């Protein structure tokens, strides 16, 4: 589709162009508002657990929603292990520091990049530009 790089740049640093591509696959699968901030509104851990529940009837059993810290990380710790058995290999998921400890951007992403594939071939509404095992 339309869009201008003249780059063609392959990397494996925080791509800002996926960025864009994943947060509009999220905020509207879900239905949350991740905001500016990619991280910290994913932060939560809230809006993931949700994800992978979206696209698996039982992903997540339940969810904690509140303003406390201790909770948000149990939901994270929920997720990364429910897409571990939607369709996602361990060696490409994100630690529950990674994302609340924000230590690791790209090792989120990363995950996510694979996941969006995983929801493709079972026949999902996908906007991210991944193609097949992308590793490199």
């Amino acid at each position: 589709g339309s869009s201008g790089s003249s780059g063609n740049k392959l990397a494996q640093k925080y791509d800002h162009q996926r960025e864009q591509e994943l947060r509009e696959w999220i905020e509207g699968v879900t239905g949350r508002r991740i905001g500016n901030n990619f991280m910290d509104g994913l932060k939560d851990g809230i809006i993931l657990c949700e994800f992978i529940n979206k696209l698996q009837p039982g992903s997540v059993k339940k969810i904690n929603e509140s303003t406390q810290n201790w909770h948000q990380l149990e939901n994270i710790g929920n997720f990364i292990k429910a897409i571990t058995k939607y369709g996602v290999k361990p060696h490409d998921i994100f630690e529950a520091n990674d994302l609340f400890e924000n230590t690791n951007h790209t090792q989120v992403q990363s995950t996510l990049l694979a996941l969006a594939s995983m929801a493709k071939t079972k026949g999902n509404k996908v906007n991210v530009g991944v193609s097949g095992p992308s590793s490199g």
